[PDB]
């Protein structure tokens, strides 16, 4: 049937988009291709942990995977699952692997809830068409608010056993003469000091997060998701995945939409229609859809930049081995709390997140997620054969990253006496991870596939919203800049075109 607006997923862009749509009196369906979290599982809780893991721990994969830097220690609790409808997915291309959530809220059910505002400097070098003062005086704020961003007490941070492990980088970077940073978050710290205190139920202190927080965590579903809800003019069909787009004789859009239950079972094929489209379904996601519509005829007239410019955020992991004296703790909080900022712009740029080790016993181990400027860029390219995207990222683009990454770190090294670990990512002598991403950006970019608001060239009332539109690097954890950019975008569609 018809609807006036479809937004296609339920991450940050989508639930930025669908709540200013419903405010406005539009009335919009949201299609989540993943579940809606909300039932009890078999022990009790909606989520697994990352030391239980189960079949809810993963989308269609027959084995539950330990998160990366890990596996050491939790290959122990991996195993056989059923194929379902599960949190978190692992997307393979070629030479990438990339991380994706997959239920209503997108990757905000699964990602650390760093909330942080990229260096004003950097944006304008990435983004010089848009006007930076109105991101930084009104929508970025706005975004903080929406999304219930807090800080921690520094003073409990200090005390706490659960961030030893972060105090422990922060010693050694500082030796180096690097600095740290508290790092804004969704993860309500109030309720964090109390389950310290064993006066709430545990979440970020008993070893979730990657695979959802059953406590604490303030993901989309809570904040812009429930309050599109509330306004009455928005509705959510989950496990209904769009699979092709075009665009009706009078300028609508018309969706081939398949219904699945949590077993991957096709039960109906759907088209449904509507007046304005909205992609939300991720870097991944909207990028596929766009590409297939150019390349199997059904929006012949998109550009040539639909595929391009992706990147991974920079992102390449790395750990150090501590001396036996620094233990890192048995215990770390599942949300990270610090970063090393060493990010000047330049192309040894790194915005290090100090990741905490789930493991529950002493390992000595410093975990980091470098964030890092490379100016590389893959392409997704449409596989008529297989109907899929498939992203042509070589592991040797991500050189630059690994070299920036690498640079830091030994300065780090240098200044302790220390060594990195070079086990915790698979049998060959590897101290970089090179080939995974949880921030993927880009494939239709902002100004080169869009217009400077995510309107998609070649077309009228087509919108792209979310980390598609990002080229490739944003320095920082990204969901704030999507978050902050879709306030942007929708307020500016819906004055002029809706
Ligand atoms: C492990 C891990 C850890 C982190 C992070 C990710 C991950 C995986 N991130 C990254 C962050 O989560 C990510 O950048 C955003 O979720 C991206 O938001 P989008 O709106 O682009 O898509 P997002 O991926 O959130 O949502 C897309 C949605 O569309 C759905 N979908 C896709 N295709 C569809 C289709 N064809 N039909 C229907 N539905 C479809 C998906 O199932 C999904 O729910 C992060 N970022 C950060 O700033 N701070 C952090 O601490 C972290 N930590």
């Amino acid at each position: 049937g018809y609807v006036p607006a479809v937004v296609i997923g339920t991450g940050y862009g989508a639930a930025v988009s669908a709540l200013r749509l419903g405010e406005a009196g539009v009335q919009t369906l949201m299609l989540e291709m993943g579940q809606l979290w909300n039932q009890p599982g078999p022990d009790g809780n909606i989520f697994c942990g990352m030391l239980n893991p189960d079949k809810r721990s993963s989308w269609f994969k027959n084995r539950t995977e330990a998160p990366l830097g890990s596996f050491l220690w939790l290959d122990v609790v991996n195993r056989n699952i059923d194929p379902y409808a599960g949190v978190l997915d692992r997307v393979n291309y070629d030479q990438m692997s990339v991380y994706v959530g997959r239920g209503v809220g997108g990757g905000s059910l699964v990602n650390g809830g760093m909330a942080v505002e990229p260096k004003r400097s950097y944006f304008e070098e990435i983004l010089p068409r848009v006007d930076s003062s109105e991101m930084y005086d009104r929508y970025f704020p706005r975004a903080n608010s929406m999304l219930r961003v807090n800080h921690i007490d520094t003073k409990w941070f200090e005390d706490t056993e659960w961030y030893k492990f972060a105090r422990v980088s922060r010693e050694q970077a500082g030796k180096a003469g690097l600095g740290t940073v508290f790092v804004p978050n969704v993860y309500d710290f109030g309720y964090m000091q109390r389950e310290a205190a064993g006066e709430v139920p545990k979440s970020a202190l008993a070893t979730e997060v990657i695979y959802g927080n059953n406590h604490g965590k303030q993901s989309l579903d809570k904040t812009y998701l429930a309050a599109a809800l509330g306004t009455g003019k928005v509705t959510i069909q989950t496990l209904h995945q769009v699979k092709t787009i075009r665009q009706t004789k009078d300028g609508g859009y018309a969706l081939t939409v398949e219904q699945k239950d949590t077993d991957g079972k096709l039960l109906a094929t759907k088209e449904i229609s509507c007046r304005y489209l909205f992609l939300g379904a991720g870097s991944l996601g909207s990028t596929e859809l766009l590409v297939r519509a150019r390349d199997t005829g059904t929006l012949p007239n998109l550009n040539s930049e639909v595929g391009a410019g992706w990147g991974p955020n920079g992102n390449i992991m790395t750990a150090r081995a501590n001396h036996m004296w620094n233990p890192t703790g048995a215990h770390q909080s599942s949300i990270p709390a610090l970063g090393i900022d060493a990010w000047d712009n330049s192309d040894s740029s790194v915005f290090a997140e100090i990741a905490p080790m789930p493991a529950g016993l002493e390992t000595w181990v410093s975990l980091y997620l470098a964030i890092t400027k490379n100016p590389q860029r893959g392409t997704f390219v449409y596989d008529a054969a297989t109907d899929r995207a498939k992203l042509n990222w070589t592991r040797d683009q991500n050189a630059p990253a690994v070299n920036a990454a690498k640079a830091l770190f030994d300065r780090i090294n240098k200044a302790n006496g220390t060594i990195y670990r070079y086990d915790l990512f698979g049998t060959q002598l590897k101290a970089f991870a090179d080939d995974f991403c949880y921030h993927p950006l880009g494939g239709c970019v902002l100004g080169k596939a869009t217009d400077d608001y995510g309107r998609v060239a070649g077309y009228k009332n087509l919108y792209v919203t979310d980390g598609s539109l990002i080229p490739g690097s944003v320095g920082v954890n990204p969901f704030v800049t999507i978050t902050a950019l879709a306030e942007r975008n929708v307020e500016r569609i819906i004055k002029q075109d809706v």
